[PDB]
């Protein structure tokens, strides 16, 4: 069960605590206290930001103590991202055995985060570490209208899913700054176009965008965040208001063979319950509102993050022939059999590869890798079946690869995710042409 306030004996090996975080000082004085108690006990500590943005304000309000921030992959306390720390665990030269983790955000369900709880809490149960998860939503959260620093005003309300030529005054007549949580990048692109059409002044973000754009909240004029799910994981906003579509995408693994994207459906309460806890932040502030347009449902068994999860687990160093356990709370969320995805040594570096190099999801990754297929050999990207062609204005899309041949993009996998939105379809045509954008 989650609790309520920092302990010292929360640091002892063995122990693994949800902390609750009521913003509004988890990174100006709790982290603190943890981590100068840490440094007082000579522990060798790791604190996970979920993103760049987060480390950067940790790194901001531990100035004085002394912590390495590390943004890319007993006398210093390392910082870094969930995703870089589960990209160094994936390297061949062995991440240090820390013996304190402080994960901040740790309700972030995308697949490196889930695998690094898991490797975590599996360090924990070893006897080896001590962990603090903080989250106000850990797994199994059912409740999406938790109590807050001040009264949310909590309206039921029909939530535009598309741009609108008429009607929802409501949306545009209110003065003041509103965070949207819509389903997905191309979704939020009309919902963005529509407002912007109406005088507002809207800043869009996503997972690729959000290092670069969020910071377009503090310096320029805006009336709007439309943003996906990533603003679920600590993204701090001076708004009043938030529009929560209480809609998301899942990718789901058919049959093995292909990744979807399922819906619009549902958030789960743990999703609403962030969105919704972009604001009511302000004790001295009341009056805050939040509409929402729809109910929540807990996740099925077929959503590919916890499956994506095991593929990055079952090729991380633990102890010898071990392999980490997903965090208990998460670990129903997959059939999957422990070590089923375990790559011999070519294999598995292809595979960091071509996530890390390559920019492909996990999964997608994995079958390439798993097929024996080298990182630069980008042929599969050409050779599936023409269900698998993948669209560009209605038409074939179609590339100019690296040996000087146009090729209609039909990759041997298909995943959704490459081609969901204008960027990652971008992005997927370059790593197709044996190219790649300078990032």
């Amino acid at each position: 069960t989650p609790v309520e306030c920092f302990e010292p004996s929360m640091l002892k090996k063995k122990q693994l605590t949800v902390l609750d975080l009521h913003p509004g000082g988890k990174t100006r004085r709790v982290l603190p206290e943890i981590v100068r108690e840490a440094i007082k006990t000579r522990l060798r500590t790791v604190i996970l930001a979920p993103t760049r943005v987060v480390a950067a304000e940790m790194e901001e309000a531990l100035r004085g103590l002394p912590v390495r921030y590390m943004t890319t992959a007993t006398e210093i306390v390392d910082l870094m991202c969930h995703a870089t720390f589960t990209s160094r665990l994936l390297q061949p030269i062995r991440v240090p055995n820390y013996n304190l983790y402080i994960m901040d955000e740790a309700h972030f369900t995308d697949p490196s985060s889930i695998a690094a709880r898991g490797y975590i809490s599996t360090r924990v149960e070893m006897g080896e570490a001590a962990a603090i998860f903080m989250t106000a939503t850990p797994p199994g959260t059912r409740d999406a209208f938790p109590d807050s620093n001040s009264p949310i005003m909590d309206t039921e309300v029909e939530v535009p899913e598309r741009a609108w030529s008429s009607g929802f005054d409501w949306v545009t007549d209110h003065s003041g700054k509103t965070v949207w949580f819509v389903p997905s990048v191309r979704n939020g692109n009309e919902i963005a176009a529509c407002l912007t059409k109406a005088g507002k002044r809207v800043i869009q973000l996503s997972r690729k965008t959000f290092e670069t754009e969020f910071q377009k909240t503090k310096h320029q004029e805006w009336d709007f965040v439309v943003t996906t799910d990533i603003s679920e994981m600590g993204a701090n906003f001076k708004a009043d208001r938030v529009i929560d579509s209480r809609r998301c995408l899942k990718p789901v693994i058919l049959d093995g063979e292909r990744v979807i994207l399922a819906g619009p459906m549902p958030v789960t309460h743990a999703s609403a319950a962030q969105r919704r806890g972009r604001i009511g932040r302000n004790p001295n502030k009341p009056g805050d509102e939040y509409l929402y347009g729809g109910g929540c449902a807990e996740t099925d068994e077929d959503h590919a993050h916890w499956l994506e999860a095991r593929m990055l687990l079952d090729n991380i160093y633990l102890q010898d022939g071990l392999i980490a356990s997903l965090y208990r709370p998460e670990a129903d969320k997959v059939a999957a059999i422990e070590g089923e995805f375990k790559l011999r040594t070519e294999q598995r570096k292809t595979f960091v590869e071509l996530m890390k190099r390559g920019d492909l999801p996990v999964w997608l990754a994995y079958q390439v890798a798993s097929a024996g297929i080298t990182y630069t050999d980008r042929r599969w990207c050409f050779d599936g079946t023409t269900n698998n062609t993948i669209m560009e204005d209605s038409v074939p899309a179609e590339v100019w690869t690296r040996h000087g041949e146009k090729r209609v993009l039909k990759p041997r996998w298909m995943d959704a995710r490459v081609c969901s939105d204008h960027a990652a379809l971008k992005s997927f045509k370059e790593f197709a042409a044996g190219k790649r954008a300078a990032a």
